[PDB]
């Protein structure tokens, strides 16, 4: 079966919504997808929804013999790393832990997909309450509710459909929990400190109501220390050290969704570094290939907590062995060129491009915003918007929707400065054809 | 590091309750694992529970040179199939359609992991029911129940952990919905064809009175054709039946687990085919590597389901890509042995073995039972069933507990009738020791 007939062999079994290309897999390379059927290349501002931390094929990967070897013997056969170890497993483990480690934050649990982390971070969540609850006398049934944010996206499994909200489409019809949900106080145009403050104030009120009217049974509250599909919604820092403060006085875990945002996209390991908030636990995916929970801090209290007992979480695989070997070579990488301190340089550069373009464009080109490598503006219609992504593909840059009206940017952290350039190019180019 | 080193290592991460040995995953082979730290040989009647069909590094992998470049260039990247489609997406699609393919099932949609594959499985039912009400002149809120079994293991997501009741540890303080769970009618020895009738017939009664007073909420019933979790506990053709003519009766999807009974354990494609109930939808994984659903009969019915309507399913990946190139291989060697076949034939091998324990030791050796490769014992308590694993570890043959006095039997397809006379060998050694 060949690139031409991909779609129609699909199109029997599946509905077929995704690129009109065929992705070779062989000759993509870099910050360039190709496609198989024509083999025109595309600048790649998308990177499977920001999970390619390197790119395609990236050289430290397709040149090294030994990796080869070791990949191959990871990727022959799928063990279940829950009940059997191996070297291939350990040796990533430690890598994840000095590259990405927290020392607040030693335990660390895998599984496969992110919606799947951030409900294992809830989970820990529940029974930590539920014990921290029984131990203090008040009733273990307690605990069950989790605090969480407007425009939030968590995922898409049985608890985080109660807590993604942004399109309908992903959660109508659907059974949900009656979970408390504040405004999103998040940064825009044209509110200074004072403001902002007020914005702020308002959620952090309706946060402090839900607290006390649901006494003991918040177990935690969950946000994405900015928030990708809900439109690139940027907070700050504040805010969530008000929450942190907030969650400690209720006794409730804070946790960090960072599937989005971790793995140096930000310019550090996580972005909640940036923000100077400690959580008690970070969920991660995407980028690091293998999801998980990291977590720590106040969940030791609890001294039979899901991470002292054996059987409280699990899974048949405990994470894609194939995606360890992958990610502990990739981390090795990020270590050893230091593509966290390049990604916040190139960040800043992609920053600068998109504030001259609102200069240029001032009625248009809204709200350019961003920390590191994670950028975007936003058009004044939703049909401006999807006009802007259609001239882009035309022009072979392929970028990301994000809510009503927002274009982010997601490049690799190997992208370089003439690749954001071209980047900027197509949109200047397609800007006076979407007036 | 070093195997001696691994346990140390993971120690410091995570809780290492699993095996003593560490995986060799280069000199492991069919129906054995090598341990790292000895080089002893284990015979594997455990397969990762359950998710490996053909054992580890099966030859017609490992020595096909063409599929060691097909696998290299899927592993060094992991695309979103969801979004970007290749060859190597559309050779598994088009394998997995003619190998295990069933033509009322035609819409096909992959994830990573089981419980997720069976709570996709869920969601399409939800929308059903939603949408057929509505049709209907009925609410569209109503139709968010799930039927389900006593027993039941379908995973430990947020949707499942409400449907899975084997031990306490796995559901404890987890919040959950309220779903109607019925007495589950298996069978057991020393009950003829009136008793067992008289058994389904009351499972039947239960299942008829959930359908009454929560009128058109039950979205679903959701089983597992053999439940492999909560002790290898077989049904009869007769009440699968009976359960598809409620359901129809009451418009309500009848979704069968497959994850632990599927891909040739039983000796078909799905155990379902043997039992000659059709399903609207499937759920399946482990062996498929990649999971997901398979749906259509009254799926279709309802024109705008989830299927039919752009993201109201999805998740980053769509599967891996590593696992999906893995399968198709595995698929291509069931096809072309003869596989299913050769599970039908070794099955009654080791089914008749289990029959003639039964016979030497009647007191300890209780209930042999079986469908394909699929085959378990119990002992008289507890204690004993620990036991045995324990005795049989030290003579180096791996199984599984189940239940409360379970061992079962998940050998590869391709285990020989020396491999199963070795692992009954053993069996009958530690007997005497357990007594
Ligand atoms: C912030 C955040 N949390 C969890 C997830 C869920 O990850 P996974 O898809 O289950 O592996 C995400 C994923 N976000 C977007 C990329 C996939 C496409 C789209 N979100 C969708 O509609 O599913 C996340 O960003
Ligand atoms: C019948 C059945 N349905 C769903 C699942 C969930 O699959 P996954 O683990 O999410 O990929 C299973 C898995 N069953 C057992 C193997 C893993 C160990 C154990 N069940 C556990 O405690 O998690 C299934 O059998």
């Amino acid at each position: 079966t060949t690139p031409d007939r991909v779609h129609e062999v699909l199109g029997r079994s599946m509905l077929v919504d995704g690129l009109d290309i065929v992705l070779d897999l062989t000759r993509s390379g870099g910050s360039y997808l190709v496609d198989a059927i024509t083999g025109r290349r595309y600048l790649d501002m998308f990177t499977f929804v920001a999970s390619s931390a390197l790119g395609m094929n990236p050289p430290a990967l397709v040149d090294d013999r030994e990796f080869h070897a070791e990949l191959m013997q990871a990727a022959l056969n799928k063990p279940s790393n829950s009940d059997v170890y191996s070297v291939a497993m350990a040796r990533f483990v430690e890598t994840f832990a000095r590259v990405l480690g927290d020392p607040a934050l030693p335990h660390l649990f895998f599984v496969e997909g992110g919606a799947l982390a951030v409900e294992n971070a809830l989970k820990a969540a529940f029974d930590w309450k539920s014990r921290h609850n029984q131990a203090h006398g008040i009733d273990p049934a307690l605990g069950t509710q989790v605090l969480h944010l407007r425009g939030a996206f968590h995922g898409r499994s049985g608890y985080t459909l109660s807590l993604t909200n942004t399109k309908p489409t992903i959660t109508a019809r659907f059974p949900k929990f009656d979970w408390p949900r504040i405004d999103a106080p998040y940064m825009r145009p044209g509110l200074d400190e004072p403001a902002m403050a007020a914005l702020e104030a308002e959620a952090l009120r309706q946060a402090r109501a839900a607290f006390e009217t649901r006494p003991h049974d918040i177990a935690c509250f969950v946000a994405e220390p900015i928030q990708g599909e809900g439109g690139d919604r940027h907070f700050r820092p504040e805010f969530f050290a008000a929450m942190r403060e907030l969650c400690d006085e209720f006794d409730a875990l804070l946790i960090f969704d960072e599937v989005q945002t971790g793995c140096g996209l930000t310019g550090t390991a996580w972005a909640y570094q940036q923000l100077d908030v400690a959580p008690d636990i970070v969920a991660f995916g995407k980028k690091t290939q293998v999801c998980g929970v990291m977590a720590g801090r106040r969940v030791d209290e609890v001294a039979d907590n899901v991470f002292a007992v054996p059987s409280r979480l699990n899974s048949t695989w405990g994470g894609n062995l194939t995606d360890m070997v992958r990610a502990r070579r990739i981390l090795e990488v990020i270590e050893a060129e230091g593509l966290f301190e390049r990604a916040v340089q190139h960040g800043k550069y992609l920053r600068a491009r998109l504030d001259e373009l609102a200069a240029d464009f001032p009625a248009v080109v809204l709200d350019p915003r961003g920390r590191g490598l994670m950028c975007a503006f936003s058009l004044p219609t939703t049909a401006d918007r999807d006009e802007l992504i259609r001239q882009l593909w035309q022009r072979a840059v392929i970028v990301l929707p994000a809510g009503a009206d927002t274009v982010r940017f997601r490049p690799p952290l190997t992208v370089s400065t003439a690749e954001i350039d071209a980047a900027i190019a197509a949109v200047r180019s397609a800007l006076p054809v979407v007036t």
